């Protein structure tokens, strides 16, 4: 009978709670800086093999009801033609589909599941994990709640699922660089269409000058009222904008003045960019950054999970759908293995070297993409 203390409350840290219970894991709680839980942030993708586990998860008709089931991905060249076309999700050979989804949408969705399945006493909001300790198999934590008094906390595993600015890495990884800046600078919005294709068709763009646009609906609520809520996120070179910001954080306003001037430019004909950005119903902004790739994530009776593990650029199959994942793997381990340190260092050598293999990646792609872009 163990008691797992989860630190965030975020995508990671939500679903993780529920890969524990389903696996029979017993005790979990989690605790959440956040005052209150809030449905923040912009679209996300999740990739078919994490809605596979949300699936198996019991969250299959939530994410029918919520998410669109992505069929295609296009990309389009400066003058509107679709060069290159392929399927997704199901269409594509997959089991499940990919849902393009709301992170806050999905966030509500996951956080009613945990309060439904384990009470509402699961879920400790206001509660930031700030001092952390090992001793004699234990784990025991010092948190300080809403109107500032500290409170101490113990438990048998604690699982750092505290996203970017993960305190649980920090207190692991103290020699740890700064977060990586890729030299991509990202804005990210919500604008609402009537029609958008057939509302299931994720767009892709780039310009000479490398900027990139990602375009996709998000949301079966509007579709289901004729409507499509568009994401759209635009990707510019950071040697062309300058500093934006000094931080990085997930919900900071952007600005159309900064973001515009590099689209203005484009005519796609069918697909008017300069609309798509005037009629955002939200500009956010942030640098796309991750961190460099450990060689070990945890230690003893304390683990790391989704950002907190892996901080990778927000694109493609990174983020929700790896730290979905890693839940999956993180209970299934857990349950197999009665010796909690040895269960943990199992879980991490089946997603650690993955998690790595793509941080490298991205980071080389995106290199060659660049020198590519730079060439007269
Ligand atoms: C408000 C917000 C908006 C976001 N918007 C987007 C988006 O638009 N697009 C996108 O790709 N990703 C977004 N993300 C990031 C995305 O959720 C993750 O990259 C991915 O889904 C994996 O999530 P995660 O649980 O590992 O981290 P997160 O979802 O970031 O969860 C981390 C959670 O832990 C909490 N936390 C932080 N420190 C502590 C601590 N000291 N003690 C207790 N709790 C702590 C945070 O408040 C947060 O709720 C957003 C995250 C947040 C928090």
């Amino acid at each position: 009978p163990i008691d797992i203390l989860i630190a965030g409350a975020g995508i990671g840290g939500l679903s993780c709670a529920l890969a524990l219970h389903q696996a029979g894991i017993g005790k979990v709680t989690l605790l959440e800086s956040s005052s209150e839980i809030r449905p923040l942030g912009v679209g996300i993708n999740i990739q078919p093999a994490a809605v596979e586990a949300l699936a198996e998860l019991g969250l299959g008709p939530a994410l029918a009801a919520t998410a669109i089931p992505t069929h295609e991905l296009r990309y389009i060249d400066q003058s509107g033609a679709t060069v290159w076309s392929e399927p997704r999700g199901v269409e594509a050979g997959n089991a499940y589909p990919q849902y393009s989804i709301h992170r806050g949408e999905l966030q509500m969705i996951l956080l009613a599941a945990v309060r439904e399945r384990l009470g509402q006493q699961a879920v400790r909001t206001g509660l930031g994990v700030e001092r952390i300790e090992e001793r004699d198999g234990r784990v025991l934590i010092g948190a300080r709640d809403g109107h500032g008094k500290p409170q101490a906390l113990g438990a048998d595993v604690l699982v750092g699922a505290d996203g970017i600015h993960s305190a649980v890495r920090a207190h692991l990884h103290p020699d740890q660089r700064p977060l990586s800046h890729g030299g991509i600078t990202m804005w990210r919005g919500v604008t609402e269409f009537d029609r958008f294709l057939d509302g299931k068709t994720m767009i892709v763009a780039n310009d000479e000058h490398w900027s990139r646009l990602v375009a996709y609906p998000i949301s079966a609520r509007h579709a289901a009222e004729g409507k499509s809520l568009v994401n759209w996120v635009c990707m510019v070179p950071s040697a062309a904008v300058g500093q934006l910001d000094n931080e990085a954080d997930w919900n900071r306003d952007g600005r159309l003045e900064d973001v515009l001037p590099f689209f203005a430019d484009w005519d796609l004909g069918w697909f008017d960019i300069r609309d798509l950005l005037t009629r955002n119903q939200l500009i956010l902004q942030y640098p796309m950054v991750d961190r460099d790739p450990l060689p070990h994530w945890g230690r003893g009776r304390i683990t790391l999970l989704g950002d907190a593990a892996h901080l990778m650029y927000p694109m493609g199959a990174n983020g929700a759908s790896q730290a979905i994942l890693d839940g999956i793997e993180l209970a299934a381990a857990l349950a197999r293995n009665a010796d909690v340190a040895a269960a943990l260092r199992e879980y991490e050598e089946a997603r650690r070297p993955t998690a790595n293999k793509i941080i490298l990646a991205n980071r080389e792609r995106e290199k060659e993409e660049w020198a590519a872009a730079s060439r007269p």
